[PDB]
């Protein structure tokens, strides 16, 4: 029920990206400060259910930060990237927005998904 | 000149000309982000002399590659309003190059060399 | 209604969109020849999946490709693709596992992972 | 030289490919068939120059099989990929193609360059 998913795939190990910290900002509109919302932490299927709710997911620029060296590092490994933030502009309300980040250690990707 | 990069409009298989990266480096006591360079891709999608060996320590960097603005002067939206990399240099006698392969709604970056 | 142990997912990342109505074709290879069979023929949905790949009658150990026919699916929509079709050929050794094999891909641009 | 080159790079130990075997096949439009055009492997810097002369760029459909397999066994793990080919169009032959690989044990991305 959060219109707003992730899902989090460790591209080297091919499994998913399990016990990871994400942190939710949103954009303050007086202050031009990042909000905090939510953390949460990833489950063993890579996924962060209850990220937003519906009355509190606004039109706004968002971000999501996912703690990608703290995550390497229990791993034991070290990472190119100590965190990755990605920084996204939800204007519809009505769609479910995904998303998600594929990691290895020297390389990231992310898409829009609905 | 120890770091470079190149971005790719992988919706259009050509360079991305004529985009702003603004490139900086964390001070480690109090956390902001010094500024160093600001600088724009040319044909080739590429942008020399981002920094010199002089200034090229071992710390935190962050480059902002200004995607929402691209887009926008080829007429389309983009979801990410601006892309960070940020990343970590242990090893002053590397050449880092850190790309950027962009869509509208995709992104992807890698460490190389 | 069963579940296929194998599945994909299209995403047309240029416009940020399922990619529906693909047809991708699923073929296993014969290690002995170096024949491919032709399992399955499907079109991917609305939401670009594509249900029922495999049953496990057909579903074992071994070297599988999927097909994922790019260049009729981008020129249907009147564009052109750099890649007149796209092949993931891959190794099934856990007959007990689930395997997502989904594909990203614009006209000039594509990856795949191992989905679970 | 070569109008058509290539790059290798594994993007989970943030390196170059070295030592990958590529083989080059191009279609024949008469039969319905591929033909051998080259085989080489990838340097130090994941690349392998001299694909092909000017003269023989011709235009029509292009294959390029990494041999990703035996690449991984020579390194001590396995693949999920025992191969990679990517197949492509050439119909402009006045320009460059750079046709590279990004690839990890359990994840692949390739893209046409200039």
């Amino acid at each position: 029920l959060s219109p707003l998913s992730t899902h989090v795939l460790n591209a080297a190990q091919g499994v998913p990206g399990a016990n990871m910290t994400i942190v939710l900002h949103r954009l303050d509109p007086v202050s031009s400060a990042w909000n905090i919302l939510t953390t949460g932490i990833t489950n063993d299927d890579g996924r962060c259910p209850g990220l937003i709710t519906k009355e509190n997911f606004i039109a706004g620029v968002y971000k999501m930060r996912f703690e990608t060296g703290k995550y390497w590092d229990a791993l034991g490994e070290t990472c190119f990237y100590p965190y990755v933030e990605i920084v996204f502009t939800i204007t519809n309300t009505s769609q479910h927005y995904h998303v998600p980040l594929l990691l290895s250690r020297f390389s990231y990707s992310t898409t829009r998904g609905s």
